[PDB]
């Protein structure tokens, strides 16, 4: 009878068209920590992609240490944290041996799936992201060529020792077949297929995932993505983002999505140039991050920073 | 009451275009092997752990592994002062979780007013700070020297102190008349960065760092650990290691214990012919060498020919 919070894809330190989202990401984490006080969850899982790069800025590392500190030290919520494809494993893994004392777990090794973490009588199976090279070389299997082959092979390590009488939840970072895609995700593959099938996770009672930034990328009773904390591309402009709440109520699993409201959103406006700089066009919020696809090709003086006096946080201009 | 005194690791240090991390991992390995022998009460690292404020992934992993063996595997308390070279936020990352295993990281110079006491000995922490940073905390224009800011620092703890107790100061600065090395940076912007030994007269002992010669200062109360390795050909032939401090009912005794490196820095003189025919005395052919030779004629690439027989040659000078 526990309450589990499922988030993923923080992508701290991300830059969109030369603009830093750290001012925004600090705001959305303020709201994340604020509503976690009201929930008082039994555990939080962060299903990968915490940093946008393998070389996070001094300011971005501060942000993670501060947010994770409030959640785990002063709110005293246990945390499970796996790595993603963007993540720098060792930069994320730093100091993990001291963190385990206060129930803060970090996993950057797909080998760790054989070692599940048990919180509130629930078994969490962690499987950080791994490429197929580094997967096929641990198993020494040369017939591992697609992401699914290596992922299924990882689960056959743990399938015989798994406990069927408890609640087994898999935390991973991968692409499920049939999920919608945004342009804030990098491809995991070269010319192979990166998607894993639904039947791979038949053993697990539940699957908490991250990689696809759309929260409703996969509609399923057993498998579900958290989605990104914010809109990280204009493909997701306007769509709601946030976190997911999962409650196991005496063997009855229920999941719901809770939206978060950002400091500003991403919006796309099409129309005439003189309609938008003369403010004869409707905009939901003129402080938004904006992509302008406009008319009148000839642009007297600078086209864009004439628009920046009206709309300060404009990012791209297409014509 | 046995204390280990070390400083100036400068992890990630580059010397003449080569990373010294392979050497530093060997000397840190030998340091904790000698920490298994000497069962110590405290290990003190008086600053300058990294070489820049943005260390590489491998350098960060080395500090985590080394510190981990000391604090966790061997259950040794550690105190970490911030030096003039390393970044304060990268050094204190996760310091809140580390205090539960008695691992103390101080990067704030205003932290001197809250000493750490273990085994009946009080440790006052004075991480490095600049006069522009020290000027703003006290809102004083009196302090334009580095010495006055330190005097200002100790005056905070001067009323709040027990002269009865063993009071040790850990800091990172320059003492008057101390010997210099070329791998050290200037601490101020073109003034006098040195401090007289009278400022530290309220303390029973001063453990310092910044000056890489173990015997920079010859004084009973103020001593320098010195750098882990020779980080410049100015330090060629200098013994390096750590200081051991033993206390028994108020009487302090100090020793210097040297670590023998995998490689040394030698400056070799002679002629190209004798040197390449191995008839000039070289301690170890594997050592890092700077050659001042005199055969300025017949050799195609004199460095490559030299590297054939002396692999770790670093610099060549001809006369
Ligand atoms: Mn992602
Ligand atoms: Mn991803
Ligand atoms: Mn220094
Ligand atoms: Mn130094």
């Amino acid at each position: 009878m526990a309450k589990i919070i499922h988030t993923a894809d923080w992508h701290l330190g991300k830059i969109l068209n030369g603009k830093q989202l750290l001012e925004d990401q600090a705001y959305i984490l303020d709201m994340f920590v604020e509503k976690m006080k009201e929930e008082e969850p039994d555990i939080i899982v962060i299903a990968g992609d915490l940093y946008d790069t393998t070389y996070p800025s001094k300011d971005a590392i501060m942000l993670l240490e501060q947010a994770i500190g409030k959640l785990n030290l002063e709110l005293r919520i246990p945390i499970i944290m796996i790595s993603g494809n963007h993540d720098g494993k060792e930069r994320l893994n730093y100091g993990a041996s001291w963190f385990e004392h206060n129930q803060l777990f970090i996993r950057t090794d797909f080998t760790s799936i054989n070692s599940p973490i048990e919180i509130n009588g629930v078994n969490f199976y962690t499987l950080p992201y791994a490429t197929v090279s580094e997967m096929k070389h641990y198993f020494e299997d040369d017939t591992i060529e697609t992401h699914q082959q290596g992922i299924t092979r990882c689960i056959e390590t743990i399938a015989p020792e798994i406990d069927e009488d408890a609640v087994n939840i898999l935390i991973s970072h991968l692409t499920v077949q049939g999920g919608k895609t945004s342009d804030s995700e990098r491809p995991l593959t070269i010319g192979t297929v990166e998607s894993v099938q639904k039947g791979v996770f038949d053993i697990f009672d539940y699957v908490m995932l991250g990689h696809l930034h759309h929260p409703f990328s996969i509609e399923d009773d057993k498998i579900k993505y958290s989605g990104s904390l914010l809109q990280y591309s204009f493909s997701e402009a306007g769509q709601a983002k946030g976190y997911r709440r999962l409650t196991i109520n005496d063997g009855i699993i229920n999941d719901v999505f809770i939206p978060l409201k950002p400091l500003r959103q991403l919006e796309i406006i099409s129309g005439e140039y003189n309609d938008v700089i003369n403010e004869k066009v409707h905009v939901k919020n003129k402080d938004n991050y904006l992509h302008f696809k406009l008319k009148n090709m000839s642009h007297i003086t600078d086209p864009m920073m004439s628009l920046k006096q009206i709309y300060p946080n404009t990012l791209a201009l297409t014509n």
